């Protein structure tokens, strides 16, 4: 039935979120497109947490179509932790209009990590496996009332990052060069696959066998096992600052190694320009250690990249 764009701005390469519209008449909200969760929810007028203060609240007392629905929501993601209230009201995505969508409505958002965080709430796009009880992800109530023309979403994000989109029920080969891999998913909760190698100059340096790996929106940097992230620092050059992270020198960039990962037989390089984010005039390193590797923004702003539900596939093409 439908195609919706939905451009996405930046917080300076570490959130890409958009515009969403929530309860009848809408009210706005800006949330975070994150494929590795399932669950959605905005602040609501009943949480007094700082964060909530500093953020867009959404009043159910001024829509008419609101409906608590009452069961609770606890989301631990690691960084800050956000309890509220299952309700039902009608979001609207672009074009796309998601009547009686279950919806989050924190209570409380303790900490500085919401506060100064530049999305409102978060829109989740993993598997419904993934959801809280009661809660339905978003893509699946369009999916299940063939809301969108496909049952496939399309993520570009611009390096020069500036017109960085997610495209519901869509390919654009206009964001994209060459063809599209299609690479099948082994496990349906997150977005996960299996990547064959990571190789430096034809030396496997991790996932050294085969590993599993998540395509993760909404993390910024390339995660893996600490042994394997450990010898791409070193490999690369990269050294642990003060602060308790690994910097690189800005101006050695030319002679830095490509990393390559072999992903269904295929090769997706890394330049160096690609793993190397600079900030005013010093340079951090891309990779970050936490068994599964976690392919954040890092990845995404070099391959276009179709999340397909109809197929359970993942399908990669190179950015433009």
């Amino acid at each position: 039935g439908e195609v919706a764009s939905v451009p996405l701005t930046n917080y300076l390469d570490s959130q890409y979120f958009g515009k969403i519209y929530l309860g009848t008449p809408p009210q706005e909200f800006t949330v975070l497109f994150d494929t590795g969760s399932s669950d959605f929810w905005v602040p609501s007028i009943y949480c007094k947490s700082n964060a909530c203060k500093n953020h867009q609240r959404f009043d159910p007392r001024k829509s008419s179509t609101f409906q608590n629905l009452g069961k609770p929501l606890s989301i631990h993601y690691g960084t800050g932790s956000m309890q509220g209230i299952l309700g039902y009201d009608t979001v609207t995505v672009s074009n796309i209009v998601d009547i009686q969508q279950t919806v989050g409505l924190s209570t409380q958002e303790p900490g500085d990590f919401f506060t100064y965080a530049e999305f409102d709430g978060i829109l989740g796009m993993a598997y419904p496996s993934l959801a809280s009880e009661y809660s339905i992800p978003v893509f699946d109530n369009m999916m299940n009332r063939h809301l969108v023309a496909q049952d496939l979403f399309s993520v570009y994000m611009d390096r020069n990052g500036q017109e960085s989109m997610l495209t519901l029920g869509a390919i654009d080969p206009s964001y994209y060069t060459g063809s599209l891999h299609w690479v099948p998913v082994t496990v349906q909760q997150y977005w996960q696959f299996t990547v064959d190698s990571v190789t430096i100059s034809g030396v496997v340096v991790a996932c050294e066998g085969g590993c599993q790996a998540i395509l993760d929106t909404g993390t910024s940097k390339l995660v893996g096992p600490s042994s394997d992230i450990l010898n791409i620092q070193q490999a690369i050059g990269a050294t642990q600052n003060q602060y308790g992270e690994f910097d690189i020198d800005c101006d050695n960039l030319s002679y830095m190694p490509t990393v390559v990962f072999e992903i269904n037989g295929k090769m997706y390089p890394l330049t160096p320009s690609a793993y190397t984010s600079q900030d005013q005039g010093f340079c951090t390193s891309g990779f970050q250690s936490e068994q599964k590797w976690i392919l954040g923004d890092v990845f995404i702003r070099e391959y276009y990249s179709v999340f397909d539900r109809a197929n359970n596939l993942v399908g990669l093409a190179k950015a433009i």
